[PDB]
């Protein structure tokens, strides 16, 4: 099939190959032809391309289980069903035990095995869902980048969006956090980020005013769904930022699918994403682990009637069409100390990038200066323009008066370079109370 890349906002659902899977308290996920997956889920992700014996190399795959009950022409086909009615089909790279340690090289292989499986399932993109050890490891956080963004390009030529998406869990957005690879170098590629939310318990964020907000803490859901958002939306509280037209809010659809995170009352995502509304920002959608444990049964075989889709996806749908964030990026202002009449390049160290991946650097202005001839504290804003929008970030410079300043007691010695008046005087010979400038042409100062 043809690439469907999803554009309006997105219910986002993963699909189980694998049959009855028990969840934590002990239900069971029956295994679901795909379509039987509730068709307001308008993103379903394949689960999961990994390496299943090494006997087959580090490159990954993807291989329909058995068990599943489907032909590979059947499977194929109901991708092609999904696909016509506007929905979209992602291949979830990873999970657990999923064996991915890519060494640098390995990007054309991956590359290309993508682009295979995709020709052949019309799969629509990718997904990256790395467990916690498959992040870091080897060379994953360049090579798989490396892969998707070339993949891109493939099918950029016809003329084709492949979809990219992420699925991180929270703690690892932290600017300088794993994921930063991840995100970096695929920006502008990626078509929208669906974080989970859960099976992180005891983490979360402080917020001023309202304390720790905790991932675990279901009387303060509203709040961590409203800041985590916030902060990630805007680029705060130490976190990366993902436009609010790219992020999605990955949910439990159910106590099962996961430990912890499982939203008791829906009304609390509700209002946080009014909230996230009103301030200019609505998110993207939201996405869950899964549809199989949504279209599952509990530990007393009750059925949990597919709640999480009821309970979300009118919501999701009845909003509006996203609104693209054309904010270009400022990366590399981070508050510097300089030396004493040292010397400064504003511009050393800072990139720019506009909202579809291309570097701007070129068209980064800068307004201010920085007097290192003077001990202070001084700011500079920096500045891009591009597709009609701005984007200013301040940056602090603070001056350090250094060793080296001529203090009047100080004994210096031959060959010694002082700092005085906005210079760098050097001594002759041993001396102890002569500023400098008031020797002469051939003093102790020079
Ligand atoms: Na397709």
């Amino acid at each position: 099939g043809t690439i469907t890349s999803q554009d309006d906002n997105v219910v986002v659902g993963y699909w189980h190959n694998w049959c009855d899977g028990r969840g934590y308290q002990g239900g069971n996920a029956p295994c679901v032809e795909l379509k039987t997956v509730n068709p307001q889920y308008n993103v379903v992700n394949i689960s999961f391309m990994k390496v299943y014996d090494i006997a087959e190399g580090r490159i990954p795959t993807f291989k329909l289980d058995p068990t599943i009950a489907l032909s590979e022409a059947e499977f194929i086909a109901q991708i092609d069903t999904l696909n016509s009615q506007g929905r979209s089909v992602l291949i979830a790279l990873g999970g657990a035990d999923a064996h991915i340690e890519l060494t640098r090289g390995d990007e054309d292989a991956l590359a290309a095995e993508i682009i295979r499986l995709t020709d052949l399932y019309g799969f629509d993109g990718l997904d990256i869902d790395l467990e916690q050890a498959a992040i870091t490891a080897k060379d994953n956080q360049f090579v798989i980048p490396a892969a998707l963004k070339m993949v891109k390009e493939h099918y950029r030529k016809t003329g084709d969006n492949f979809m990219i998406t992420m699925a991180p869990e929270f703690p690892y957005l932290t600017a300088n956090g794993a994921y930063t690879p991840y995100l970096t170098e695929l920006d502008g590629y990626y078509d929208f980020i669906n974080p989970q939310f859960y099976n992180q318990g005891g983490d979360g964020l402080w917020i001023e005013g309202v304390g720790w907000i905790a991932q675990n803490n279901d009387a303060l859901k509203e709040e961590f769904i409203y800041y985590i958002a916030d902060s990630l939306i805007n680029g705060t509280r130490n976190y990366h930022k993902i436009p609010h037209d790219k992020l999605v809010f990955g949910l439990p659809s159910n106590i099962d699918a996961a430990a912890t995170g499982y939203i008791q009352d829906p009304q609390d995502l509700y209002k946080a994403f009014d909230r996230l509304k009103a301030q200019g920002q609505p998110l993207r959608g939201v996405m869950t682990w899964s549809v199989n444990w949504d279209m599952g049964t509990d530990a007393a075989n009750n059925s949990y009637n597919q709640q999480f889709i009821k309970d979300y996806g009118n919501f999701i749908h009845n909003q509006l069409p996203p609104v693209t964030d054309m904010t270009p990026t400022l990366s590399g202002i981070v508050d510097t100390r300089v030396e004493l009449d040292s010397h400064f390049d504003p511009l050393i160290g800072i990139t720019a990038k506009d909202y579809q991946g291309n570097d701007i650097t070129a068209d980064v202005t800068v307004s201010g200066s920085v007097n290192t001839n003077q001990v202070g504290d001084y700011l500079l804003t920096y500045s891009v323009s591009s597709d009609d929008e701005t984007t200013n970030q301040p940056r602090k410079i603070t001056v350090y008066v250094s060793d080296d300043d001529w203090q009047v007691g100080s004994t210096y010695v031959k060959d010694d370079k002082v700092t005085h008046n906005g210079a760098t005087w050097t001594a002759q010979w041993w001396t102890k109370g002569e500023e400098p400038g008031t020797t002469g042409e051939w003093g102790v100062w020079r």
